[PDB]
């Protein structure tokens, strides 16, 4: 019963200890350009926004009504849902992630630099997302918590390699890309539970999409100072992570059963247009255009040749009855197109 | 609404560099003696095991049985559980300051050392505790998930400073405290729910103290070692966190009404026998006794004075109608007794 594994061998600290004086130095900066842009906790959604209420007489009606319409919600959407949501449970790894970069990490805990300040209000926005589509999926009835519960502690376990190297460069490239990601998967699984004849579903992914947006906002435009002091630098840790293909979160997903619970996943999620290949080409050309690389004057020759990798790479990806039924553990086993 | 913040200036690093050695070369020895006490996943409950459960036609029912018992459950016992949850949630906290540690970090997530592994099995496990507790007291309708959830994203986001100031020694002594401290507290809560007239809410809390007497083992077990190779190095890293006195992991708790949340859920779980001041000791006493430093042989002068302030402490801290009612957002302010 062993999960997969990372298939390479892992790099550490692939920046210079001489440059991490620019995070130290642009403290300042990231106060007034990045924790600007936090919302409150007293303005905060919570979770049981969105929920039935328990101290309500509404109660039962409430879970009632919810689990009539989650009937009418078909097997596949549920699937990608649940990975969704699996995904989400696992921000320890992803806050472990962020903490294991060179001069923007948390050393204490409780460090009152600005990268400290930004890492622990992020967690604690994203911790949301997990609690609220946990309830969401345990009150349907419609899916094996059990098997998502084992999924989710095999993840964890597990954890997982971004390939980051403990470099903020290539760690804050690797968020910039998986904010808009989860964005774009959470924004479409709200326009769907719309038509889908669910409204409250609807609000709940979208009211998680908007937060990823923030979250997006703020990542790339540490990259986008970060190009505007070190164009070289920069330029050489955004090809360095295309190379190496931006491998996702959760992409050591297993449940005791499939040894390709991801791609299967995956597989599902495309068919049903939630995240697709043509989304991840998006993305990069969005970033490349976002930066503006086409435009940076001055680099070196392994700046020049990093700046001509990442320029011609998204038309290069978009150039790339059939799929069969398979079952799923997270929903007893019953199956699914891929 | 400001959050209370930690008083004193954070150190980073008081363990020299060149000593990281010892715990890269006691690899072997932790896989041997630390991750071999580890339960596989397929072999570990998971909260719905403990839960109502939605995929069966009984699920109305057991809902509807757990608030009619949760009913008789008064709600000073509920403050405290809901304090014992907020804890458990704010987990990410947690790996994020096993993470700091100089010699036994995590460096890029899925790191394939015995530590990185063990960190990562860890949470995993601790993961399921917050899940099982989140549940149980949403469906019970006694309490206020929304204040309970907004005092959650306060926690995550002002973190914690434990002050083990990157140190494996203070850090592996700060944990191998606090999991005896849980392990008594669920221990208790546990013993109570019996006799309250609910046999399934003393199989949640007991469930989780047997998981938190695991991790106890296995971190004593570091230091036991670590005794062994470098009595002088150790006995100094424990006085001086008793020094600095143990801060708890949640004790910068914060609801955006109550100034002094933890002190106030403190004294609670004091008057009823959950947590107390005379558990602290007791715990101190055990670990002096466990570690054995009374027969610690060939000491420093600094390393003397040291074994002496540690020997000394636990019988002094135990030489040490009233009680006011007061209101717990929690609870919806509904008032208990201090
Ligand atoms: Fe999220
Ligand atoms: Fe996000
Ligand atoms: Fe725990
Ligand atoms: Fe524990």
């Amino acid at each position: 019963f062993m999960p997969p594994r990372e298939v390479h061998v892992q790099v550490t600290h692939s920046m210079p200890p001489q440059k991490i004086e620019i995070f130290k130095s642009l403290d300042n900066w990231a106060e007034e350009n990045i924790l600007v842009h936090l919302k409150p906790v007293e303005k905060c959604w919570q979770p049981q926004d969105f929920l039935p209420d328990p101290a309500s007489d509404g109660f039962d009606e409430q879970v009632r009504e919810l689990r009539e319409r989650a009937k009418e919600i078909p097997d596949d959407y549920f699937v990608v849902l649940v990975g969704d949501m699996i995904t989400e449970e696992a921000l320890p790894t992803y806050q472990t992630m962020l903490n294991t970069l060179d001069g923007v990490r948390d050393e204490t805990g409780a460090s009152p630099t600005s990268w400290a300040i930004w890492t622990r209000a992020w967690t604690a926005e994203e911790n949301r997302h997990g609690d609220l589509l946990n309830k969401y999926l345990y009150l349907s009835g419609r899916v094996d918590m059990r098997q998502i519960e084992k999924t989710i502690q095999y993840l964890i376990g597990s954890g997982m390699d971004p390939r980051t190297e403990n470099s903020p460069y290539l760690g804050f490239i690797y968020t910039s890309f998986q904010e808009r990601a989860t964005f774009i998967s959470h924004g479409n699984t709200a326009r769907q539970a719309k038509e889908h004849g669910d409204i409250k579903l609807a609000q709940i992914c979208g009211t998680i999409a908007a937060d990823e947006k923030r979250h997006e906002t703020a990542y790339t435009k540490i990259v986008e100072k970060l190009f505007e002091i070190d164009p070289d630098g920069t330029v050489l840790a955004f090809a360095d992570m295309m190379r190496k293909k931006i491998s996702m979160p959760a992409h050591l997903m297993y449940d005791g059963r499939d040894d390709n619970l991801f791609d299967h996943f995956s597989a599902v999620a495309q068919r049903l247009g939630v995240y697709t290949a043509k989304d991840y080409a998006d993305i990069l050309e969005f970033l490349v255009g976002r930066w503006k690389v086409d435009k940076l004057t001055g680099l070196s020759a392994e700046g020049q040749k990093a700046q001509d990798y990442v320029c011609r790479l998204p038309p290069r990806i978009r150039r790339l009855k059939e799929a069969p039924t398979m079952p799923f553990s997270w929903i007893f086993d019953r199956q699914v197109k891929l």
